[PDB]
DNA sequence: GGTGTAAACATGTTT
DNA sequence: AACATGTTTACACC
């Protein structure tokens, strides 16, 4: 079955994850079926959807290449912590 | 209101 | 001329 985080929460995992809190988009497909066996199916699914909450969502901003050698996904510093216990169950409220 | 899913569309890199 | 990467629009669900 598929576990129960959405994508905004699998991408921050990844994001939050990475040493340098910054992510290549398929450094987050990596990541995704990595730690959640389910997604090794079906890719082009999901993956669709990773990209497009990417884009969508102002709190995944998108900054380029330190240098060569795609661009490397960041948070939004104001929804660093969407999620306030780590579960990553529910976002916390605030405004 | 924020999700999930599908699709069209537009650049960029790789056979 | 196959891919990967982003952007955006549209509809059902809760
Ligand atoms: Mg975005």
């Amino acid at each position: 079955p598929k576990p129960p985080y959405s994508y905004i929460a699998l991408i921050t995992m990844a994001i939050q994850n990475a040493p340098e809190k910054k992510i290549t988009l398929n450094g987050i497909y990596q990541f995704i079926m990595d730690r959640f066996p389910f997604y090794r199916e079906n890719k082009q699914g999901w993956q669709n959807s990773i990209r497009h909450n990417l884009s969508l969502n102002e709190c995944f901003v998108k900054v380029p290449r330190d240098d060569k050698k795609g661009s490397y996904w960041t948070l939004d510093p104001d929804s660093y912590n969407m999620f306030e216990n780590g579960s990553f169950l529910r976002r916390r409220r605030r405004f």
